[PDB]
DNA sequence: CATAATTTTCCCATTTCCCCAACAAAAAAG
DNA sequence: TTTTTGTTGGGGAAATGGGAAAATTATGCT
């Protein structure tokens, strides 16, 4: 099914087929895979990709523009994405029902009852399933965008020494490529809210360690998004620590940034946070 | 050859053939294929990912993780990076030599010229190259990495119009998705760096069109850089303009930006330039 | 207009892959 | 023995590679 948007491709970078052929693959068999006819190996396939300058995410993504994106979890997360920033409590609840038509998974109804936790407390996620969830974890060997996206929304939910321990092996287990830091940028997002919980938590020497974890991972990294949250996160460590004055000036220069990019909510919520820090 | 980290892969997930076999492959199948016995097709591939819940760049960067990566255009761009951050002019030059062991295509050439261009004025691509790689963009159907990356390295070397014409083209004709933003956030630094260049040949029509597509690309996207490079534009942009007050308001809010979270280097580029600026 | 280019596609040699079984084989059920 | 998993063959079915028609485009020149 994949063959006709190669001949898509193909003929919209026109490039013929006889261009295309090399040692690996004869000319019949791209007419016939590109006709929906025979289908080729994945490496051939890959070979074919080079030759017309197109990576095979860019090519699955045009790919599926056409035909359909089917349950994946990508499409999943994305369609959460969707709603929670809608605020559609009984649009994610429905998930959970017996009528869905997106399908769970036991760590999948983990992760979404977890976030709809935020949405109404009232939906609490089981004792028994968020330590089946974490069960799962602690026993990953590299951590891919499933692992990391579980964690990610059950941060608050899981027991904090569990969530702390997951994190460690997460940043020293995730997959990671320098021409795809999506999974780099969502660890560092998981990172700083485990510091945040960290801080609250009292546990100085956790925030330390994910402090400088969370250094290396900015590094020359332009992630100025995490850096201001980082720096406020900075902030809130040294003023639960000792009141720090510079830990003061971290946390109003973090809602300065806030502040000149006219990121309205973000300045509003860590304002409303630093409120009750001053004011108790 | 894929086969064997797959087999790593599911030896890490700790689940047996038995349970990715199914409908579309055949337990026997599975084993020859982790055995590098024999090769199934890339839809196989996938299905059998996709139980195993891991993307197929993930699965493909834990398989470049061992071998070897066949130097592509990717790789290339990620040499030429780090050389440029290091400061290696001569180990960028000595990409275009007989001893090279990248093979740079035409539009390749073309692109790391013009990367030495910024190193050192002497060297400038061909008027018949910059017009060749021009060609090349003004007749692409999809922009994908290969593309835009070649327009990105060479803004300042192809004619401004030609170069604005195919930024316009680009913004509307590129690959973009949620699993990968990577394409979006390097379109979005290009449109900003075309609104400079737009300032500095003062066609503020231009200005105004990069605005508002830069505005829909930013739109919750939590790219402080980005934001903060284009707010120094709108300063730039409203400076050039009417020389407004609210446009030097802009451009000192974004070095502010750059003092504030401590990016050093970033802060000294904009200082310079806003201090040029100011003096004349 | 007609003819001459390329791009493409249609059939058949053989190689290779693949579902169905029977085994081979270590576990973790009893 | 009790479900389980990893590795083998054999009829069958595809997938390939190499040649010629047929659809599509570029041009033959008076």
């Amino acid at each position: 099914k994949l063959g006709s948007t190669l001949r898509k491709v193909r003929n919209g970078k026109q490039i013929s087929i006889c261009s295309v052929a090399d040692e690996h693959l004869s000319k019949s068999q791209i007419s016939r895979f590109e006709r929906g006819e025979s289908e080729i190996s994945c490496i051939r396939l890959i070979n074919i990709l080079d030759k017309l300058h197109i990576t095979l995410d860019e090519f699955l993504i045009l790919h599926d523009e056409d035909y359909t994106k089917t349950e994946s979890f990508a499409n999943l997360v994305q369609y959460i994405r969707k709603q929670y920033s809608l605020q559609n409590i009984n649009n994610i609840q429905s998930l959970l029902s017996d009528s869905s038509n997106y399908t769970l998974d036991p760590f999948e109804k983990t992760m979404v009852k977890s976030i709809l936790h935020t949405m109404d407390s009232s939906i609490i996620p089981s004792d028994d399933e968020l330590l089946q969830l974490a069960d799962y974890l602690f026993k990953v060997e590299k951590w891919g965008y499933y692992e990391i996206i579980l964690l990610g929304n059950c941060v608050r939910t899981i027991d904090y020494n569990s969530v702390f321990l997951l994190t460690k092996e997460m940043l020293n287990n995730y997959i990671y490529s320098s021409l795809n830091k999506t999974n780099k940028r969502i660890v560092t997002q998981l990172a700083i809210n485990c510091l945040i919980l960290s801080i609250d938590m009292e546990e100085f020497t956790n925030c330390f360690y994910l402090i400088d974890e969370i250094k290396a991972l900015l590094d020359n990294e332009l992630n100025f998004y995490e850096q201001t949250v980082f720096l406020y996160a900075t902030g809130y460590f040294e003023f639960k620590r000792w009141q720090s004055t510079s830990g003061i000036e971290k946390m109003k220069q973090a809602i300065q940034v806030l502040d000149i990019l006219g990121e309205d909510n973000l300045k509003l919520h860590y304002t409303i946070h630093f409120d009750k820090l001053i004011n108790n």
